[PDB]
C-alpha cells in the first residue's frame, strides 16, 4: 500500500492473544477489555522503555464496541468499559507520544459478534479518522463470499485514503481467502500495509512451529512480495507469556526478525520477566527486523531436524538463524561452509560474524573458504549477523 | 515387590533423556556416555544439595556396555568409555554416600543394540550384585513373545532376590505388553518396584500432556495398585532442560508429586538454572511425593480446559493440583467447593490451605461451606496442601 506508511515493519502492542474477549469487568477487572487497561499499558510502554525500543502502536483488537450502532449509524465504544470514548483514549495515547490502533470487520459482524462494517465502510473510516485512529486491523469474519471479501477490503482501503488521515491498514484478506482460492498477493499488496497469511497464533511451541512450517512451505509465493509499505504478517509475538521456554522465545524473536514481520507484542507489560523484556527490547535483533532494505528472509535449508534461515540486509550484511527442531537430548553441533551463506556474497572475501542470540558474542573473521561451527539448543535458535569485509 | 526397598518413590538421576546414546568421546568428551560423566554428576549431587534433598540413585541407562560379552560370558562395560569398570564406578558412588543404578534388557539386545540378557538372567543378576549395583532398569526390546517377556521379568526378579543384595527393580513390562494384552498389575507389582506404563518422555510440553492424559484415562486400572514397594513410573523429570516453559516445569513437578512417581531427573547438573534447581529441590513438594502413606493421587475432575487432581496424605492432609490446559490468554480463575475435595473429609469441619506452587503462600482457613478460588496460568498448575483443623 502506497500511503507512505510501514516503510519498516510496524512495531507495537496488541491485546488479543493475552486478553482475548474478556468482558467481565466485575469478576476479572484486571483482564477485561477496558479503557483503563489501555491507559495503563500506554503508561508502561513509555516508562518501561518500550517506546524507546521502537514499539509505537498501542492497538485495540476485537470487543471494544457497544452491541449496536448509535442514532447517526456510527460505531460507538462500549459505554461501561470505555466510558470516555475512543477520541479521549486517542488523545491520551497521543499525549504519551504513541499511536492508537483499532479493529473492525469486513462482514456483518466482528468475529466476536459486534457490529460489522459492511455498508458503512466510508462512515466507519471517517469515524476512525475523526477519533484520531492511526492503525486499523480489518478482520474477515461473517463474510462467506470472495467477491464481498475482496470488494470490502479494497473499499475500506480507499475509504481510509479518502479520509485524508495517515492510517496503517492491516488486513486479514489472504487468511480468509484460502478456504476458497489462492490469494493474489500483488493485489493485496496494492491495498494493504500488512496482511495475515495463516491461522491465529497462541501461547505454544506447537503454534510457532506451525507458523514457521507454513511460511517455509509457501515461501516461493509470499517472500518476494514483501517490502517497504507491505509486509507478511505471521501474527503476534507471544514472548513474555506462559507457554514458551526461554529457547522457544529466542526462536520466535530471531525468526520474526528474519521474516521482516510486524512486531506486535501481545503480553501483559505490567507482569513481564526481565529476561523476556531484554529479549523483546534487544537493540541488535530489532535492528535486523527493521533493516531499511526491507527484503524478507527465507529458509535456506532443512534436514536432520535442523533448519537454516537467512535474510539479506543493507550494505552486504546478512542475518542467519539456525534452528534445532530435535526435542530431546542436548545441544547439537551444526557446521556449514560460510560460502554457502548469503548467496556466497556474505563472506567474499571475508566476513566478521557476531552471534546475537541466545547471547551476544563476537565470533571473529571468517574467510570465504571458512567453516562456521555452532551448538544449538533443542527448540532453540542461534542468530548470527555477518558483515562483509576485506580486512583479513 | 516386597524386597523392603522403594518404600517411598525412588529419587535420583538418570542420563537417558538429556544425554541419550552419545558415544562420540573424541569430539564431545564432556557429554558422551562415560565414567567421567557419572563422576561429575555424583560430585555435584553431593556438593549442590541434591543428595540432601533426597536424590540418592545415580543411574546409568543404555549404551554403557562393550559390544560383546567377555570370555566367561559376563557383561562388561565399554573399555574406552568405562576403563575402570562398573564395580569401581560403584565404589566411587558409594564413597559419596550415593547408590548406583544400571540398565539391561530382557530380550536378545538392548534397545540401542548392545548385548541383551535373555539366556543370561542368573549370571547377569549375580554380576550386577558382585559389582555393587543398587538398582536395575530392565528394558523390553528384542523380545519375540509375550511369554518370553513375562518369564524374563519374573526370572530376573527372582534372580536378583537370590543374589542377596538389595537392588531396586525397575521394569518396562507393562509398556511393552499394552499394545497386545492388558497387563495384570497385581502380578507386575508382585515382581517389580516400579514399572513404566507409557511412551518415553521427551523435552516437550506435548509429551507431558500425553503422559498426564494417558494416566488419567487409565487411572481406574493403575491408581490402586501403587503403594510402598511398587510405583507407577511415568518417566523422567525433564525440568532444567530446554523445551518446557517455567509454568510447564511447575506442572511436571506438581503432578509427579500427586502421582507418587519416582523422581528421576534427566538434566545436566553442571548447567542448571537457579529457578529449576529450587523447584527440583522444593522441600514441601518433595515431601508430598515422598509421603509415607504412599497412596497415589488421581484426577478428580476435568472441564472448561481445567483439571483437578488430588492425593490423600498421612495425617488427614491432602494435596490438590489444578491445571489450566487452555494455551491462550492469561491466568484463568477456577473455583471449587472445598467440600468437593478430599472425598468430603479434607475440610470438614474446616481446613487450613497452603499454596506450595507456583509460589508458597498461606491462604488461610476454609470452612466446610467454603469455595476455593484460584487463578491458574496457561499450562501451569496451582498446588495446594490442605490440613484438616481437627
Ligand atoms: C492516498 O493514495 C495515494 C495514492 O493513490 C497516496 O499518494 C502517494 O503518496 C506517497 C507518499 O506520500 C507518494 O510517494 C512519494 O512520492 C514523492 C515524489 O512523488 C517522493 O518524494 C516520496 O519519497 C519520500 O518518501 C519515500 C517513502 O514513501 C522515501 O523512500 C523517500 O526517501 C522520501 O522521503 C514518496 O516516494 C506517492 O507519490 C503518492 N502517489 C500518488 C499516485 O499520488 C496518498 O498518500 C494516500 N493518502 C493517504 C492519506 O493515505
Ligand atoms: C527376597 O524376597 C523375600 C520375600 O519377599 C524378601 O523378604 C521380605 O523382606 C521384607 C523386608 O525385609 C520383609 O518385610 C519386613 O517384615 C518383618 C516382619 O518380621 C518386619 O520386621 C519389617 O519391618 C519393616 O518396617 C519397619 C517399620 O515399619 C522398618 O523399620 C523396617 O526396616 C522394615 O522395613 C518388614 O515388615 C518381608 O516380611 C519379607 N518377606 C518374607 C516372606 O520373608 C527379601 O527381602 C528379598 N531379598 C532380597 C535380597 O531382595
Ligand atoms: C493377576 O495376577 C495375580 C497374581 O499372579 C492373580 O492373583 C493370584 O491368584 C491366585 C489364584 O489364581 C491366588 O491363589 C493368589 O492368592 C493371588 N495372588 C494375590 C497376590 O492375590 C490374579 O488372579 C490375576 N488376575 C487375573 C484377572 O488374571
Ligand atoms: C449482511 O446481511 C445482509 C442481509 O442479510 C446481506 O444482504 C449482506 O450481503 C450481508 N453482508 C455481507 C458482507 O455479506
Ligand atoms: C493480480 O492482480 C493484479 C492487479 O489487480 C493483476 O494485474 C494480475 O493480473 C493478478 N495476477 C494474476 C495471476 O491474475
Ligand atoms: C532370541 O533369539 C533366539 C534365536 O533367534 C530366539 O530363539 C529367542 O526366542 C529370542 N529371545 C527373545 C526373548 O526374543
Ligand atoms: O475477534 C478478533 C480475532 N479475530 C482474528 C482472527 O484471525 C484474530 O486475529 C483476532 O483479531
Ligand atoms: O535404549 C534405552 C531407552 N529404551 C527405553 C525405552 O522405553 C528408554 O526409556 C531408554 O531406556
Amino acid at each position: 500500500l502506497d500511503n507512505g506508511l510501514a516503510r519498516t515493519p510496524t512495531m507495537g502492542w496488541l491485546h488479543w492473544e493475552r486478553f482475548m474477549c474478556n468482558l467481565d469487568c466485575q469478576e476479572e477487572p484486571d483482564s477485561c477489555i477496558s479503557e483503563k487497561l489501555f491507559m495503563e499499558m500506554a503508561e508502561l510502554m513509555v516508562s518501561e522503555g518500550w517506546k524507546d525500543a521502537g514499539y509505537e502502536y498501542l492497538c485495540i483488537d476485537d470487543c471494544w464496541m457497544a452491541p449496536q450502532r448509535d442514532s447517526e449509524g456510527r460505531l460507538q465504544a462500549d459505554p461501561q468499559r470505555f466510558p470516555h470514548g475512543i477520541r479521549q483514549l486517542a488523545n491520551y495515547v497521543h499525549s504519551k507520544g504513541l499511536k492508537l490502533g483499532i479493529y473492525a470487520d469486513v462482514g456483518n459482524k466482528t468475529c466476536a459478534g459486534f457490529p460489522g462494517s459492511f455498508g458503512y465502510y466510508d462512515i466507519d473510516a471517517q469515524t476512525f479518522a475523526d477519533w484520531g485512529v492511526d492503525l486499523l486491523k480489518f478482520d474477515g469474519c461473517y463474510c462467506d463470499s470472495l467477491e464481498n471479501l475482496a470488494d470490502g477490503y479494497k473499499h475500506m482501503s480507499l475509504a481510509l485514503n479518502r479520509t485524508g488521515r495517515s492510517i496503517v491498514y492491516s488486513c486479514e484478506w489472504p487468511l480468509y481467502m484460502w478456504p476458497f482460492q489462492k490469494p493474489n498477493y500483488t493485489e493485496i499488496r496494492q491495498y494493504c500495509n500488512h496482511w495475515r497469511n495463516f491461522a491465529d497464533i497462541d501461547d505454544s511451541w506447537k503454534s510457532i512451529k506451525s507458523i514457521l512450517d507454513w511460511t517455509s512451505f509457501n515461501q516461493e509465493r509470499i517472500v518476494d512480495v514483501a517490502g517497504p509499505g507491505g509486509w507478511n504478517d505471521p501474527d503476534m509475538l507471544v514472548i513474555g507469556n506462559f507457554g514458551l521456554s526461554w529457547n522457544q522465545q529466542v526462536t520466535q524473536m530471531a525468526l520474526w526478525a528474519i521474516m521482516a514481520a510486524p512486531l506486535f507484542m501481545s503480553n501483559d507489560l505490567r507482569h513481564i520477566s526481565p529476561q523476556a523484556k531484554a529479549l523483546l527490547q534487544d537493540k541488535d535483533v530489532i535492528a535486523i527486523n527493521q533493516d531499511p532494505l526491507g527484503k524478507q528472509g527465507y529458509q535456506l535449508r532443512q534436514g536432520d531436524n535442523f533448519e537454516v534461515w537467512e535474510r539479506p540486509l543493507s550494505g552486504l550484511a546478512w542475518a542467519v538463524a539456525m534452528i534445532n527442531r530435535q526435542e530431546i537430548g542436548g545441544p547439537r553441533s551444526y557446521t556449514i561452509a560460510v560460502a554457502s551463506l548469503g548467496k556466497g556474497v556474505a563472506c567474499n572475501p571475508a566476513c566478521f560474524i557476531t552471534q546475537l542470540l541466545p547471547v551476544k558474542r563476537k565470533l571473529g573473521f571468517y574467510e570465504w573458504t571458512s567453516r562456521l561451527r555452532s551448538h544449538i539448543n533443542p527448540t532453540g535458535t542461534v542468530l548470527l549477523q555477518l558483515e562483509n569485509t576485506m580486512q583479513m
